[PDB]
């Protein structure tokens, strides 16, 4: 049915403006500055990160607007490029490394209250290695502490994973079954994340930060949150795990109260 008809989901969720492509994500230094995506304000809560990252903005947007707080938002993340010094390059070949460089530079400029990060832990320029992946976070922390050393930092941790484009996972259930599938499920899921977020929630909170588990606000016993509403317009994942607008409010609802207090 409607599930089975979108077959090019980066179009059909509008996938460049649920992420601020263009204008904050994936953008040259002068432009990001031009275009406001570096507050200097108090109450400052500055988003960096790759494209996981930037699928934050919508929640958080949203529990601003809906709470009528007085927080703001800034944001300097790319496709393909995570907040670790690894060497690799972004969707646009750019170096990553240089691109967190300029992220330090513009956090040390505007001294922000919060700095809030995540990434894609089985990305391209991800570390595979958990032991090395939280050595990789500590240089990153350490760069932060010696910039802004009154910034509280946040890493969201990892957000559930589908086995194809959650879409399609819903659309082969149908098919198999010729029943809706329950609203929390086992069905397509990814098992790597959850051990993933273990790891982080037993070993980030001793590195001097604050940790949020995403995948424990989005999933349960019975598995992880597919959708807020009946049909694609309200299912919780563009592709295998980036954010809808109705998954980043969600997972924003469930955690905003622990960034503003």
């Amino acid at each position: 049915g409607e599930y089975a008809s979108v077959t090019d989901v980066y179009n059909y969720y509008k996938y460049g403006e649920l992420l601020r492509g263009g204008i904050c994500h994936s953008v040259q230094l002068t432009a990001a500055i031009s275009n406001g995506c570096i507050k200097n304000g108090k109450h400052n809560i500055f988003i960096i990160g790759d494209s996981y990252a930037a699928a934050l903005f919508n929640g958080l947007s949203h529990y601003i607007d809906n709470k009528g707080s007085d927080y703001i938002i800034s944001q300097m993340t790319d496709g393909n490029a995570p907040p670790l010094f690894v060497d690799g390059k972004d969707d646009l070949q750019r170096s990553v490394i240089t691109l967190n460089n300029n992220r330090i530079n513009e956090i040390k400029r505007v001294q922000p209250e919060v700095v809030l990060l995540t990434w894609s832990v089985r990305g391209t320029n991800g570390v595979h290695d958990k032991k090395l992946a939280i050595d990789a976070l500590s240089l990153t922390i350490k760069k932060i502490k010696e910039a802004s050393p009154d910034s509280r930092i946040i890493f969201i941790g990892p957000v559930p994973e589908w086995n194809a484009n959650l879409v399609k996972i819903i659309s082969n259930y149908l098919s198999e079954f010729k029943k809706t599938p329950p609203l929390y499920m086992t069905y397509g899921l990814n098992s790597e994340i959850s051990e993933w977020d273990s790891y982080f929630s037993n070993n980030v909170p001793k590195m001097g930060i604050e940790y949020i588990s995403a995948y424990k606000a989005l999933c349960n016993e019975s598995g992880c949150l597919t959708r807020v509403g009946n049909g694609p317009d309200f299912i919780t994942a563009v592709d295998w795990g980036h954010l809808t607008k109705p998954g980043s409010d969600f997972l924003f609802n469930k955690i905003g109260n622990k960034i503003i207090k």
